[PDB]
């Protein structure tokens, strides 16, 4: 399993040790407070009131936790995933990323502590 932090200001994303393979079932639990600029802090679900103006993931609110599996598109993680299975032809290292607009990560603060584990299958 993997346990670590994902800094909101980390545009490249946090690479984990989790290699998602075909047929894998995974569980992710994320917690913490982070910001995409404002003094206020939000959770892994981001800011439900903030409009999407170029986010790396259009399927989640700004300030939410997302991930990539291999060289796939951004996938919503939010508070986490319970016994989750990836789409077909999706595989590779899991990279956790703070959902924000490309090139704006500079003024982000906080982070998310995240737990990733593979489930029995
Ligand atoms: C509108 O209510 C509003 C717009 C922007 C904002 O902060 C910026 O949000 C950007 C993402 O949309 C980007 O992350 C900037 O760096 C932030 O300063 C708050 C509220
Ligand atoms: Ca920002």
């Amino acid at each position: 399993a993997w346990k670590g932090e994902v800094l909101a200001n980390n545009e490249a994303g946090q690479v984990t040790s989790i290699i998602y393979n075909p047929g894998d079932v995974i569980t992710i639990v994320a917690a913490g407070w982070a910001s995409y600029g404002p003094t206020q802090k939000w959770g892994p679900q981001g800011d439900r009131e903030h409009p999407d103006q170029g986010l790396i993931c259009h399927d989640a609110f700004c300030g939410a936790l997302v991930m990539k599996i291999g060289n796939s598109g951004t996938i919503p993680v939010n508070t986490g995933l319970f016994r989750w299975v990836a789409p077909n032809n999706v595989q590779g290292a899991i990279t956790l990323i703070y959902n924000d607009v490309p090139g704006t990560y500079g003024n982000n603060s906080g982070s998310f502590s995240v737990n990733i584990g593979k489930d029995q299958s």
